[PDB]
C-alpha cells in the first residue's frame, strides 16, 4: 500500500484470523436467530500503515516481522463481501499508541501511526440494503467503532486537520443573550446565578470571554467539581441543620485523628503503616537494596459511573486508572499496591438462564444492559489492574431490579446507570506524605501521554492505555526513591476537566498562579481547539512542579522510563492564570485565579423526610428447600469467579490473602490481606462493607449496615486497636428524588456523627455521584429507574501479623460452630436476599442493634486471632446464616451437620437474616474458653452454639426432633456456581467455561497437593553466600514490566546483587552483558502485549545489531545462567536465533479459554537438563499463574514429539489427581501435555510461563500446609542459580 495520502503514505498490511472456531460459531447462530441467512463468515485482522518518509527493503521487511503475531490459526482465501471494522475517524486507539511505540524502538521512525482493523469476510448471499446494515451492526460497537467497505476507506483513520483557533462569545455586542447561547451551544449547563456571575466578571475585565475559559468555568464550577451537595446548608423537615454532610463526615476526624497522616488535604488518605524493608534500584549503583524505613500506607476509592452506561470497557478501566492516579499523585510521590473492584447493576437476564424474580422493564436504547456491563466492564477494569500491575484483591457484586413498594410508593429501583467501584491502597515515605511548597519560577510539568478529543452520547466513551501509566508510575518512583533529593515539589493527577481543573489546582493549592503555552503540550490529533486540547478529558496524565535545575534530572529519569513528558508553564508570584498560542500569537485564557474560583449563593435543600411502610413477607411461595436453590442462584450471593481469575492476585509477591481459599481454591475470602515488604510479617488489609437495598426500607440501617459489615469482614484479621481501621465512603444517590435527599441526611448522621464516633471509625476519604436515575419513554408512558442510596464503606487497617489471618476453610478436626448474632434474635428479613429472589421488600430490615456489642465483637475477636483460638471465620452478609454455612462447608469441602433450635421459632428467618455477625470455628477442646471470652465482652445473649464440621458431603440444618433443610453439599456448590459457570460461557470459550463447572462436581477431588522431592529448609545457598561473594544478575525489563521487583528479592535471598537493566540502558549504550553471568528477564505486560505478548521487545533486541550481538554474546559464552518468567518467557522464546539449543522450543500464544487466567494451578517437576531445576525433579506444587497469551503452541505434531524427545520440558500442569491434564482450569491455557516451561540442551537457559518469584515466600502463597516453613518450593530455583554460579 502507498495510496494517496496527503504527504503521507497508506500501507495496507495482511495480518492472521481473527476469531477462533467457537467465536464465529457464536456469530453464525446470533444472525440465524435475526432472519440474516449467512452461510459462513471468516475474520482476519488488516493493519494500516502510515508513513511519513519511504521504507527500504530491508525496513519493509522489519515492519512485515513486527505484524506478523498471534495464534497460527488457518487463513483462508478471502470470498465474499468484505466489511471492514476500524476506529472511529478522529480516534487513535489504544493497540495504535503501543504499536508505533515499538515501531519507533525498533528503528523505524519513518513511521507514523499504526492503526488496526478487522476485515470481515461475509458468504451469505441476497440480503436487502437494510439487512446489511443488521449484518454490519452486529460487527461493530456503535460507540467506538465504525464500518467500511473498502480496505483503502481506512485513509480516512489518518487525516491531517489543521489547528483550529480559539472561539470568542460576544457579551459586550450582544449582552447577556450571547452568553445563553454559548450555555446552550458549547454544552456549560450552568445555573441562573453562575451565568449571572460570568457577566459581572467579564465586564469588570472589559473583554469578551472567549469559549476556552467558559468551558474552563463550567468544569470548575460543576456540582461534582465543587461538592455542592456536600457543602450545602440543610432543611430537614422545616428544621435547619447545624452541619454539612461533609463537616459531618469530618466530624470522625475530629473525635478520632489517630493514626491519621493526611485527611482531605490531598485526593486521597494516608495512615500509619510499619517499619519494614521498602526494596528498590538505587538511582547511583543500580542495586536493588533493602530501605529500613516506615512504610506508610495511602487509600482512596473512587466511581466513575455514567461512563460505564455507555460503554462499559472504557468506563471500568478508566475508573481504575484515574484512582491509580490519584494514589501516585499523592504528596510528592507514592506507589500503588493492590485494588479492589466493586459493582451493582439491574437485572442480568442470561440468555438460557432466567430466573423467577428477573422481570423485563426496558432500557434506554442510548445505554447498555446489565449483562453487557458485566461482560465487558469487569474486563475493562481488569485490563488495566493487570496491564498496570496491582492485584485485584476483594470487591463486591450486586444485583437489583425491582418494582418495589418504596418511600416513594411503587415505582421501579434498580441499576440502569450502574455503581463502577474502583479503588485500593499504596505505600508512601514519611517525608513525601507532605505536598512541598511550589517556588515562584517553578517549571509545570505535564508527565504522561499525548492528549485528545476525549472528555468532549459518544463524550462518555473513554480510551485506556495502561502500559502508559507503569510507565509514568515508574517516574514517580524513581523520583520517590531519591530520598531527599526527590524533584517533585508538588503532583496532582489529571482527571475530571482535564488540564483545565488540573493545572490551576495544583498552583491554587500552592498559593501561586500561572503562565503557560499550549503548544508545549503534546497533542495526538493536531486539528484540536485550544478549548480541546486544555478541556479535554485524555487518561493517563499527570501534573507537576519541579525546580528548573532539577529538570535535566527529571529529563534523564523520564527517557530512561520512556515516559513522556513536557515542561508546559512556570508558576507565579501573582495570582494569576495565563496561556498563551505560539501558532496562533494570542492569548486563550488571561484570568486572576478567584475568577476561575468564583462563588455565588451557597445552596440550600429545604426537604421533607419520607418512610416507607412495606408489608410483611408473603410466604405462600416460600419453602425453606427452595428457598435455598433461590438464593444461591442470585447474583449477589452466587460464585463470583467471573470477576475473580481474570484479574491478576499476585503481582509484586506481596499478596498474602486474594479471593481463591483453601486447596479447593473457591472465592470466599471476607478481606484482602497483603504483606508491608517482602521482607516482614507486617501488612495492609482491605474489605468492603455495602447494603443498598435496606436503604429501600431505612435510609439510617443501610449505612449503619455497611460500616458493620466492612468491619465483620475485617474481623478475622490482627489489627488490634479499633482505631487503626480507617474508612471510605462512597455515596451514591439520586439528588432531588422524592425522599433520598432527607434521607441522604440521616445516613450520613447515623455514621458521620453517631456510629463512627462510637466505636472510633475515622472516614477520612469519600467521594460522591449524585444523580442515581435513568429515564426514557418506554410505550407513551414516562420510566424511571431510581437507584436506593448506595453506601459502599472500604475498611482499610495496618496489620500486626500476616500469618494470623482466617479464611472460611472449615477444618475436619475435632471442632465446633460458634454463632455471633449479633441481630440479638430481631432475624430481620425485610430488604434481604430471600425476599429480592422473591419479588418482595419486606416488612422490618436488619441493624447494628447494640453499638457496644458491635466493638466487643470486633475486640473478642482480636482477643482471638492473636491467641490463636480459631480455626475458621465467616461473616454474616447476603443470603443469611445458610450462605455462610455453605460458603464455609465449600471452603472446606467438608459436611456440617447444625441446630438451630436456639435460634428462634421462625425458622426461616434464623437461616436468611442479614442480620450483623457470623460463624466461628474453634477446636472441641476450646469451646468453653473461647465462650467465656466472648462472654467477658458482654456477647453471651448473642452467641449460640450450633455444631460441628464432619468429613463428607452432608449439609445438615436440623431443630431437635425435626430435619430443617438435608442436602448434598456438591449440589449446592454446584448451584452456587452456575452463575459464573453462565457468565464464562458468553463470555470465554464454553469448553473451558463447562470444564470448569464439571469439575466441582467431582467431590472426589482432593484439593491441591504436595509432593517433595527435596528439602524446602534447606538452603544450599549459604555456604556461597557465608563468603560475601555475591555475584550479580542483570534484572531485565523493558517499558511495561511489572514483575521486576520480587524477582530482583527473589535472587537477592539466594545470594545475588539484583540490578536493575532497563532495555533504554542496553539501547542507549549505558550497561552491557558482559560484566553479567546471570540474565533474567521478567514478567509483565512489555507494550500492553500489542503486537504479540513478548514480541515488541524481543523485536527491539533483533533489530538492533549492537544489542543483538550482546545478547547473543551472552548466550553463547561457556559460564552463564539465564530465565525468563512470564513475559520474558514469551519474549526470549522470540529470541530461538540467539539461544544455543533453542530449535525445538516453542511459541507461546492466546489462552484456549480466550481470558487472562489469574490462577493458583499445580505443576510438576520433570527430567529436563535444566540447572534451574535441581534436586526439584519429580515435586508438585502450586505456583502462581497470572497469564492471558501462555498457550504452548507447536508447528506440527513433529515439533512437538520432538520437544518431547529431547527432553526440554521443565514444568507440566497436572491435576488435583496427579495426571498431566489438559483440562481447564488445572491447565489454565491449553497447552499441548501440559507444557509451561523449557529449556535448552546445556540447560543454562530456562523459559517458564508461571511465577516463582511471586510466591518465593510462604506468606505469598494462597494455600500452604501448615508447617511449611520461611521458603517456599519455589525459594530453590533462585538457590539453584547460586549453587550453579559458584
Ligand atoms: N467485583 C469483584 N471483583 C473482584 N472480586 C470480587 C468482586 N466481587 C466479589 N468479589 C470476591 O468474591 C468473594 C465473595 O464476594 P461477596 O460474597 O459478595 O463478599 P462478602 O464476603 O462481603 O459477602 C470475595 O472474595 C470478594 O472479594
Ligand atoms: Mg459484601
Ligand atoms: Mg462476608
Ligand atoms: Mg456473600
Amino acid at each position: 500500500g502507498l495510496v494517496p495520502r496527503g504527504s503521507h503514505m497508506m500501507e495496507i498490511l495482511r495480518g492472521s484470523p481473527a476469531l477462533s472456531a467457537f467465536r464465529i460459531n457464536k456469530l453464525l447462530a446470533r444472525f440465524q436467530a435475526a432472519n440474516l441467512q449467512v452461510h459462513n463468515i471468516y475474520a482476519e485482522y488488516v493493519h494500516f500503515a502510515d508513513l511519513n518518509a519511504p521504507l527500504n527493503d530491508s525496513e519493509q521487511a522489519q515492519l512485515t516481522r513486527l505484524l506478523q503475531y498471534g495464534p497460527a490459526l488457518s487463513s483462508h482465501t478471502p470470498a465474499g463481501k468484505l466489511l471492514l471494522v476500524t476506529p472511529r475517524p478522529g480516534t487513535i486507539s489504544p493497540w495504535s499508541s503501543k504499536a508505533t511505540d515499538i515501531a519507533h524502538n525498533c528503528g523505524l521512525q519513518q513511521v507514523d501511526r499504526l492503526e488496526r482493523g478487522v476485515a470481515y469476510y461475509i458468504e451469505a448471499s441476497t440480503l436487502t440494503a437494510e439487512q446489511w446494515r443488521q449484518v454490519a451492526a452486529e460487527l461493530h460497537d456503535r460507540m467506538m467503532e465504525t464500518v467500511f467497505s473498502s480496505l483503502t476507506d481506512a485513509e480516512k483513520l489518518f487525516i491531517h486537520h489543521q489547528p483550529a483557533p480559539v472561539s470568542s462569545v460576544d457579551l459586550l455586542g450582544e449582552g447577556r443573550q450571547a452568553l445563553i447561547d454559548a450555555n446552550l451551544r458549547l454544552g456549560l449547563a450552568l445555573a441562573e446565578d453562575e451565568i449571572d456571575y460570568l457577566q459581572e466578571a467579564f465586564t469588570k475585565l472589559g473583554r469578551n470571554p472567549n469559549d476556552i475559559e467558559l468551558y474552563m468555568f463550567a468544569q470548575a464550577n460543576s456540582e461534582h467539581c465543587r461538592h455542592k451537595i456536600f457543602n450545602a446548608d440543610w432543611i430537614i423537615d422545616g428544621k435547619p441543620q447545624p452541619k454539612s454532610l461533609f463537616k459531618m463526615i469530618k466530624n470522625t476526624f475530629e473525635t478520632t485523628p489517630d493514626y491519621v497522616l493526611s485527611a482531605y488535604k490531598d485526593n486521597a488518605a494516608v495512615m500509619e503503616g510499619s517499619a519494614v524493608g521498602r526494596y528498590f534500584a538505587d538511582h547511583n549503583t543500580g542495586r536493588y537494596d533493602f530501605h529500613q524505613e516506615p512504610a506508610h500506607i495511602l487509600m482512596k476509592v473512587e466511581t466513575h459511573n455514567h461512563p460505564t452506561a455507555i460503554s462499559p470497557w472504557p468506563g471500568a478501566a478508566t475508573g481504575s486508572g484515574g484512582e491509580i492516579r490519584d494514589e501516585g499523585a499523592t504528596g510528592r510521590g507514592a506507589k500503588p499496591k493492590a485494588g479492589l473492584v466493586g459493582f451493582s447493576v439491574s437485572n442480568l437476564r442470561i440468555p438460557g438462564f432466567e430466573q423467577p424474580w428477573e422481570e423485563d422493564f426496558g432500557k434506554p436504547e442510548r445505554i447498555v444492559t446489565a449483562l453487557d456491563i458485566m461482560t465487558e466492564g469487569p474486563l475493562g477494569g481488569a485490563a488495566f489492574n493487570n496491564e498496570f500491575g496491582r492485584p485485584a484483591l476483594t470487591g463486591y457484586f450486586r444485583t437489583y431490579e425491582e418494582k418495589v413498594n418504596s418511600h416513594n410508593g411503587e415505582e421501579l429501583r434498580g441499576y440502569h446507570k450502574p455503581i463502577m467501584l474502583a479503588g485500593g491502597i499504596g505505600n508512601i515515605r514519611a517525608d513525601h506524605v507532605q505536598k512541598g511548597e511550589i517556588v515562584v519560577g517553578a517549571k509545570l510539568i505535564v508527565l504522561g501521554g499525548p492528549a485528545m478529543n476525549i472528555g468532549l452520547d459518544f463524550a462518555s466513551v473513554q480510551r485506556d492505555n495502561p502500559e502508559m501509566e507503569r510507565r509514568c508510575q515508574e517516574v514517580i518512583d524513581r523520583c520517590w526513591q531519591l530520598g531527599d533529593a526527590n524533584p517533585i515539589l508538588f503532583i496532582h493527577d489529571v482527571g475530571a476537566g482535564g488540564l483545565s481543573n488540573a493545572m490551576p489546582e495544583l498552583v491554587s493549592d500552592g498559593g501561586r498562579g500561572g503562565k503557560f503555552e499550549l503548544r508545549d503540550i503534546l497533542s495526538d490529533e493536531p486539528g484540536m481547539s485550544p478549548l480541546e486540547i486544555w478541556c479535554n478529558e485524555s487518561q493517563e496524565r499527570y501534573v507537576l512542579a519541579v525546580a528548573a535545575d532539577q529538570l535535566p534530572l527529571f529529563d534523564e529519569l523520564c527517557k530512561r522510563e520512556r515516559a513522556p513528558y513536557a515542561v508546559i508553564g512556570d508558576a507565579t508570584e501573582e495570582q494569576h492564570l495565563s496561556l498563551h498560542d505560539n501558532h496562533f500569537d494570542n492569548q486563550p485564557i488571561d484570568l486572576p485565579l478567584d475568577v476561575l474560583l468564583g462563588k455565588t449563593p451557597k445552596m440550600t435543600r429545604d426537604v421533607q423526610t419520607l418512610k416507607a411502610k412495606g408489608d410483611a413477607l408473603n410466604r405462600a411461595d416460600i419453602t425453606i428447600a427452595d428457598a435455598v436453590k433461590r438464593v444461591l442462584h442470585l447474583p449477589t450471593v452466587a460464585e463470583k469467579t467471573f470477576l475473580v481469575t481474570i484479574g491478576d492476585r499476585t503481582v509484586t509477591g506481596m499478596v498474602a490473602r486474594d479471593q481463591m481459599v483453601g486447596p479447593w481454591q473457591v472465592p470466599v475470602a471476607d478481606c484482602a490481606v497483603t504483606t508491608a515488604s517482602l521482607d516482614s510479617y507486617y501488612g495492609e488489609a482491605m474489605s468492603i462493607g455495602e447494603r443498598a437495598p435496606v436503604a429501600l426500607l431505612d435510609f439510617a440501617a443501610s449505612a449503619r449496615l455497611a460500616v458493620g459489615e466492612a468491619l465483620t469482614n475485617i474481623a478475622a484479621t490482627q489489627i488490634g486497636d479499633i482505631k487503626r481501621i480507617k474508612l471510605s465512603a462512597n455515596w451514591m444517590a439520586a439528588a432531588g428524588h422524592p425522599g433520598e435527599d432527607a434521607g441522604l441526611y440521616d445516613a450520613v448522621k447515623a455514621v458521620g456523627e453517631e456510629l463512627c464516633p462510637q466505636l472510633g471509625l475515622t472516614i477520612p476519604v469519600g467521594k460522591d455521584s449524585m444523580s442515581m436515575k435513568t429515564r426514557w419513554q418506554e410505550g407513551n408512558e414516562q420510566r424511571e429507574m431510581t437507584s436506593p442510596l448506595s453506601l459502599v464503606i472500604s475498611a482499610f487497617a495496618r496489620v500486626e501479623d500476616v500469618r494470623h489471618t482466617l479464611t472460611p476453610q472449615l477444618s475436619t478436626e475435632d471442632n465446633a460452630l460458634l454463632l455471633i448474632d449479633l441481630g440479638k434474635g430481631h432475624n430481620a428479613l425485610g430488604a434481604t436476599a430471600l425476599a429480592q429472589v422473591y419479588r418482595q421488600l419486606g416488612d422490618k430490615p436488619a441493624d447494628v442493634r447494640d453499638v457496644a456489642q458491635l466493638k466487643g465483637f470486633y475486640d473478642a475477636m482480636q482477643a482471638l486471632v492473636a491467641a490463636r483460638k480459631l480455626l475458621a471465620w465467616h461473616d454474616r452478609s447476603d443470603g443469611g446464616l445458610l450462605v455462610t454455612l455453605a460458603e464455609m462447608a465449600f471452603a472446606g469441602h467438608c459436611g456440617v451437620q447444625v441446630d438451630i433450635a436456639a435460634l428462634g421459632d421462625d425458622h426461616l428467618a434464623a437461616l436468611f437474616n442479614e442480620e450483623l455477625g457470623g460463624v466461628i470455628q474453634v477446636r472441641a477442646e476450646d469451646r468453653d474458653a473461647v465462650e467465656a471470652l466472648l462472654a467477658q465482652y458482654g456477647l453471651a445473649d448473642c452467641v449460640h452454639y450450633l455444631g460441628q464440621a464432619l468429613a463428607g458431603d452432608r449439609f445438615v440444618i436440623t431443630a431437635n426432633d425435626q430435619t430443617v433443610f438435608s442436602e448434598s453439599r456438591t449440589t449446592l456448590r454446584v448451584w452456587w456456581a452456575e452463575t459464573t459457570w453462565q457468565m464464562q460461557r458468553l463470555r470465554d470459550n464454553p469448553q473451558c467455561a463447562d470444564q470448569e463447572h464439571e469439575a466441582k462436581a467431582n467431590d472426589t477431588d482432593p484439593g491441591l497437593n504436595v509432593k517433595l522431592s527435596f528439602d524446602i529448609n534447606e538452603d544450599i545457598a549459604a555456604p556461597y553466600i557465608a563468603t560475601g561473594a555475591r555475584p550479580k544478575v542483570a534484572v531485565l525489563r523493558e517499558q511495561g514490566v511489572n514483575s521486576h521487583v520480587e524477582m530482583a528479592a527473589a535472587f537477592h535471598r539466594a545470594g545475588f546483587d539484583a540490578i536493575d537493566v532497563h532495555m533504554s540502558d542496553l539501547l542507549g549504550g549505558r550497561i552491557g552483558l558482559g560484566n553479567f553471568h546471570a540474565l533474567v528477564a521478567c514478567g509483565g505486560f512489555s507494550y500492553g502485549d500489542v503486537l504479540g505478548a513478548g514480541e515488541g521487545w524481543a523485536k527491539s533486541i533483533l533489530f538492533n545489531h549492537r544489542v543483538r550481538d550482546e545478547f547473543e554474546t551472552f548466550f553463547h559464552r561457556p559460564q552463564t545462567l539465564a530465565l525468563g518468567v512470564c513475559n520474558g518467557c514469551q519474549m526470549m522464546s522470540n529470541l530461538r536465533e540467539l539461544i544455543p539449543g533453542s530449535e525445538l522450543w516453542p511459541r507461546f500464544v492466546r489462552n484456549h479459554s480466550d481470558r487472562f487466567e489469574a490462577r493458583f494451578s499445580l505443576v510438576e517437576v520433570t527430567q529436563s537438563p535444566s540447572l534451574l531445576l535441581q534436586g526439584m525433579v519429580g515435586s508438585q506444587m502450586p505456583i502462581a499463574v497470572s497469564h492471558g497469551e501462555g498457550r504452548v503452541e507447536v508447528r506440527d505434531d513433529a515439533h512437538l514429539a520432538a520437544l518431547e524427545s529431547k527432553g526440554l520440558v521443565a514444568l507440566r500442569y497436572v491435576d488435583n489427581f496427579g495426571k498431566v491434564t489438559e483440562t481447564y482450569p488445572a491447565n489454565p491455557n491449553g497447552s499441548p501435555n501440559g507444557i509451561t516451561a523449557v529449556t535448552t540442551e546445556n540447560g543454562r537457559v530456562t523459559i517458564m510461563m508461571p511465577h516463582p518469584e511471586r510466591v518465593f515466600r510462604t506468606v505469598a502463597n494462597s494455600w500452604h500446609p501448615e508447617n511449611w516453613g520461611e521458603d517456599s518450593p519455589w525459594m530453590r530455583i533462585f538457590r539453584n542459580a547460586r549453587k550453579q554460579l559458584g
